[PDB]
């Protein structure tokens, strides 16, 4: 009937049925939990090289439809019948179907909403969409990007926006953004075997650099976007810089930390994701929304296998960096963190701390159990990456499932492509 | 064959074939993962009314007894064999079996081995056992946990001990011990209707007054143990005050935190526990190992149901504890843990810091992939409440699954129980 779910903060329960509408399997087995495994199947939608079989096509396009028409507050059954029928007739004579734009912003929405993994979903009916499923060459996939990156920057008041481009059609004709975020600084190997930049991103790097693209051995280089449009050999097109907005770190206290010499960039998109809704498959569909202050000052810049600035700054506050039980390194990231945030603050580009964050995401968890009884959270994720049982969505019990629209990984675009030349 | 598992912070591989030994089935489903869910059914061994079914406690038995000397570096395959035989033939004349102390002390550390939600599991091999499953009294008990207590506590050298009372016969006498930790704080409701003490034994506090306890109305006394031996109703008994080692909050440099007048018990045992092995099922076994300070500084403290101190200390340390964006909470919250720790060591209180122990855990997964290809790890648990991806700990991925030996948790006995008066 419904799974009960409980927060041990509040001692308030919750009723899930809504995981009743999950898809087939997801990560964990039986006799034992994959809940840790970063990038597990269940959340990921390989390539095809055949159009999908109509015997499945048909079901999913009928449940989405019904879904969207459902949605209104007051229904239109004579829309929804034509639309059932339209949509019927569509796949039989073509093999697949078109949405329609508002289905398409709603697919959007929903496939947000049905994120696991996303803290900011109270947002999630705040959403720009940039319809180019008319595109057809890289250029115009590098165009459409362009215009997204300076839609959502406004000039450090983001905005919540994503671009969908064609859904995939054979699967051998698939559109691809080879980048992982939008924006992304590169890392390199130097001559003195030192790193430089995002170690993170050496092996990307390389690749741009190997597909012509000039590396500038710098810390903070913005790597170009490698687009692949059509099924075609991907095209490198570096980022007009004016279109990237940057925060320079400092600190509202210690004067040395822009001795730092650190900045990162105003806005996070997910460039290398899949759009799945009523059994279509949109590979290419980057989409972004706004930082949380952890991001940065804990994950890029405390990683070890990122920027690892934690040492220095440890130093620089003159802690005992060589004893762990001093606690060191909570002192560091904390004014690391407070660095982030003053910095964005401070030259006007929309940032959210991770306490913020978590009451939000408990309001919005709330509204969806009250909404439609349910809310898929993947607790891993959602929990900051510091101050964890300081938030709230430490003592909240989630269930984590996949439903329908929503966004999938995809298996690493090098690793399947077949290169034209 | 194996699971692949990854550590993204070194990026190193290990392969899992010990989970192909896991039990029946585990939380989580097919469609949904409920890996965030406090007490699951999977982690749950219950009451009975009936012995053992033979046909399921015999291949058990046989199971661990094939455990017990398979661990052994120089085989003795006639003693293998005698037991064998031994064992099951006591079976069909008693219905059941007693371990041999050997045995016993290898099945409580296997267990803890097997403790997928236990940080300190490096210690594993390091462990004294009490065998008190002779026990028939609750007087006994109760001096055999006094003894425990002693022991364990060593003048602020903590060492780590289990007590095992008779195992489960038909179910119906049952040694049970009602507390759910050896030393924990009463919290009462005072008559102006504010909290004192420990908010989260506010009923459990209420039970031991119905049995007759009597109640101090202090913010830190320490409740009497509720004991219930051979299936007959728990009798109250009060610890004796000096085998309780407290620790006095202090902070090394604000001289105002001793004024919050805090403190808290150096022994950190579990006590409602049930240690299973080879079909075997011991409803009361108390253990305990030694702190880790973010339990007392993170949780005890700082967690909203339980002391809730974190504004208070935020205000002490004159921050803006109204304004969540300034993360006075990461200020107040570390100050509060280097207390804990200044304190304990002050008074030479063992006690390990998150840090610590995360590389120590590190440390002892990779022993043990190494020496047997795998590590039931609960991500959830074994990450500390603060500074997640600080530690190594959040970087790894881990497969969480239940083995054998192992610690279950129980159904509140109150729930279960049945009063003879
Ligand atoms: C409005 C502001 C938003 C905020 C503050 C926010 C914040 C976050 C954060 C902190 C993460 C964790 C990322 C990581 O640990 O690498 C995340 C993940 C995610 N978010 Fe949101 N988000 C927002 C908007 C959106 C939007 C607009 C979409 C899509 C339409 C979205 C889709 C997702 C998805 C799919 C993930 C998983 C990413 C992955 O698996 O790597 N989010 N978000
Ligand atoms: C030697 C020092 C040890 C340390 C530092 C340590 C530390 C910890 C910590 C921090 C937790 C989390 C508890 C919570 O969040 O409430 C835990 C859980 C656990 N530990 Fe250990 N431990 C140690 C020894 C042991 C021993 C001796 C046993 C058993 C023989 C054991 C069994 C467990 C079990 C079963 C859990 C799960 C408890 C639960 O589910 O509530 N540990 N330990
Ligand atoms: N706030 C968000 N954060 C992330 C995407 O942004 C980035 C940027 C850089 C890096 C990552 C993610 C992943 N770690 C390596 C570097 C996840 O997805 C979304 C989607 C909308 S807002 C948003
Ligand atoms: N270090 C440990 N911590 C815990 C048990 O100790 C306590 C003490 C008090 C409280 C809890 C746990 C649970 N939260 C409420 C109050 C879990 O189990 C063990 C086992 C050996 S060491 C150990
Ligand atoms: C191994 C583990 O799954 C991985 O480190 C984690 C945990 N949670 C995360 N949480 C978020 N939000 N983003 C992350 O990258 C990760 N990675
Ligand atoms: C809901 C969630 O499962 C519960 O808050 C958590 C997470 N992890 C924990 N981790 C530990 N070590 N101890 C805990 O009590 C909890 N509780």
């Amino acid at each position: 009937q419904y799974v009960r779910i409980k927060n041990w903060g509040s001692g308030e329960i919750l009723h899930d049925t809504l995981h009743h509408k999950a898809t087939s399997d997801f990560t964990c087995k039986s006799k034992s939990c994959l809940g840790s495994i970063m990038n597990p199947k269940s959340l990921t939608r390989g390539p095809r090289d055949k159009p999908t079989p109509l015997e499945e096509l048909l079901p999913h396009a009928i449940e989405f439809i019904n879904q969207y028409y459902g949605s209104f507050k007051e229904a239109k059954i004579e829309e929804h019948l034509a639309r059932l029928e339209a949509v019927t007739k569509e796949i039989e004579t073509t093999g697949t179907y078109q949405l329609t734009l508002d289905e398409l912003i709603f697919a959007t929405k929903m496939a947000w909403r049905n994120a696991p993994r996303c803290i900011g979903r109270i947002q999630w009916s705040n959403l720009q969409v940039f319809d180019a499923r008319n595109c057809s060459t890289a250029q115009e996939m590098f165009q459409h990007i362009c215009r997204h990156i300076l839609y959502a920057t406004n000039n450090g008041n983001i905005r919540s926006a994503i671009t969908v481009f064609p859904q995939r059609s054979d699967g051998k004709h698939d559109f691809r953004l080879w980048n992982s975020q939008l924006i992304r600084y590169a890392g390199y190997q130097m001559p003195d075997g030192t790193i430089r930049g995002d170690a993170a991103t050496l092996e990307f790097t390389q690749l741009c650099i190997d597909l012509g693209w000039k590396p500038r051995y710098g810390r903070f280089d913005v790597l170009p976007l490698v687009l692949q449009a059509d099924g075609q050999d991907p095209e490198v097109f570096e980022i007009p810089p004016d279109l990237v907005l940057e925060v320079t770190m400092e600190h509202p206290k210690y004067e040395w930390f822009q001795e730092l010499g650190l900045k990162w960039y105003a806005l996070p998109a997910v460039a290398n994701m899949l759009l799945e809704v009523g059994g279509l498959e949109f590979p290419a569909c980057p989409f972004n929304g706004w930082y949380m202050g952890t991001e940065i000052g804990v994950r890029d810049f405390c990683d070890t296998q990122r920027y690892n600035i934690l040492e220095e700054v440890g130093r620089r506050m003159g802690l005992e960096t060589h004893t762990l039980a001093s606690l060191w390194k909570d002192r560091a990231v904390t004014e690391i963190n407070v660095a982030v945030l003053h910095s964005f603050q401070k030259q006007n580009v929309t940032i959210m701390d991770h306490h913020t964050a978590s009451e939000s995401f408990m309001k919005h968890m709330q509204n969806e159990y009250r909404a439609r009884g349910g809310c898929p959270a993947d607790w891993i994720w959602l929990v900051p990456p510091v101050s964890g049982s300081i938030t709230p969505v430490f003592h909240q019990e989630m269930l984590n499932y996949v439903l329908s629209p929503f966004y999938y990984y995809q298996i690493e675009p090098w690793k399947t492509h077949i290169w034209q030349n």
